[PDB]
């Protein structure tokens, strides 16, 4: 099936196509050619700085009558520094402003810590230590459960929380509305068995973010762990006729995981749609997951002192 029953009775689609690092001057383009071959999952962020370019091809193909907006799954996330209650609707708006919508599909909290508002994304003092908001994420859910009852999101959820953090969401005194979706990283070498079955067994959508491991992210070591250019992983791909970004986008959607691979290459946007034609065994799936190694790719701040730092 191509869509998922989140836990607010609405469907996700499971392959949706990321935008962080897609350049404000291609990913027009790039989200154009996504939904002319039939993406119907954006996702998309405040802090990726490319929410207008975006909007534009949303709008542009509901224009040309190539989608209807309710055929359309649209989520963005709110950033570190507006987890203060009096902030966050100011944040969802101007996500809605540039995406030109009357509503988002999804909204999440991007991550569990908060930040010092200010137009800084990274407020740092001066020993370079990220300075943190006194909020708590509680307060920042029941801000967020305010924008569902507004109109202004279909669904709220988290990303980047770590087991304990979704329980304290779960077990927040007057909880309104139950998160949808938890989006993390995952793939072979990070594999998240255990937060994974938590989740799930608690009616929680997981969606696999840095599916490809990220390997356009600025950080990265030439050095480092190819998951692309894995043999095993290449094996697999090629015992099916598949392309190893085809392998290592079905492998989540076979974990019943939402997963939104990143590229604004056309070809690649295409390719990376052609993962409902075959199937992964147990046993390839099994193997797959016999990778781990518990190796993240996405996460600065390694060394930070913040208190809900998640990945202790
Ligand atoms: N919640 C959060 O904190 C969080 C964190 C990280 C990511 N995410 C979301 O998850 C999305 C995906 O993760 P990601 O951007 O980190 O990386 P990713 O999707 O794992 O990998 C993106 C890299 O893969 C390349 N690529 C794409 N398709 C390929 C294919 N078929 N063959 C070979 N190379 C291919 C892309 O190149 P080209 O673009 O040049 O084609 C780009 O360099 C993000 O864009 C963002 O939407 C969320
Ligand atoms: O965010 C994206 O989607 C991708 C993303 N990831 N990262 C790595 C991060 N490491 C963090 C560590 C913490 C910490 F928990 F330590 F405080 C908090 C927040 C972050 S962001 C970034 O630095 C970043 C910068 C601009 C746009 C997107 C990103």
């Amino acid at each position: 099936a191509s869509r998922i029953l989140l836990n607010n009775g609405a469907k996700m689609p499971i392959l949706g196509l990321g935008t962080w690092k897609s350049p404000p001057g291609q990913v027009t383009e790039a989200v154009k050619v996504a939904i002319d071959v039939g993406y119907r999952h954006i996702d998309c962020a405040h802090v990726y700085q490319n929410e207008n370019e975006v909007g534009v091809a949303i709008q542009e193909k509901l224009r040309e009558q190539v989608v209807k907006r309710e055929e359309l799954f649209i989520v963005s996330k709110l950033w570190c520094t507006y987890h203060e209650k009096g902030l966050v609707k100011g944040a969802c708006q101007k996500t809605l402003s540039d995406l030109k919508l009357d509503y988002l599909d999804l909204y999440l909290i991007h991550w569990p810590t908060g930040f010092k508002p200010g137009k800084e994304f990274f407020p740092l003092d001066e020993s370079g230590n990220v300075v943190p908001s006194d909020t708590n994420i509680l307060d920042t859910w029941a801000a967020m459960e305010e924008l569902v009852d507004e109109g202004l999101v279909k669904a709220i959820g988290i990303s980047n929380f770590n087991h304990l953090q979704v329980e304290m969401i779960l077990n927040k005194p007057g909880l309104k509305y139950k998160p949808a979706v938890n989006q993390i990283e995952c793939h072979p070498y990070l594999t998240q068995e255990k937060l994974i079955q938590y989740c799930q067994s608690k009616g929680i959508v997981v969606t696999a973010y840095s599916p490809l491991g990220s390997p356009d992210r600025p950080w990265a070591k030439p050095e480092d762990p190819s998951l692309l250019e894995d043999p095993r992983i290449k094996a697999i791909a090629a015992k099916h006729n598949k392309t190893t970004a085809q392998v290592l986008i079905r492998f989540p959607m076979q974990r019943n995981l939402v997963v939104i691979p990143k590229s604004v290459t056309p070809e690649r946007i295409a390719e990376n749609f052609k993962v409902f034609d075959f199937e992964l065994s147990s046993q390839d799936m099994t193997t797959l997951l016999s990778y781990n190694r518990n190796w993240r790719v996405c996460a600065l701040l390694r060394d930070t002192s913040h208190k809900d730092y998640p990945f202790h």
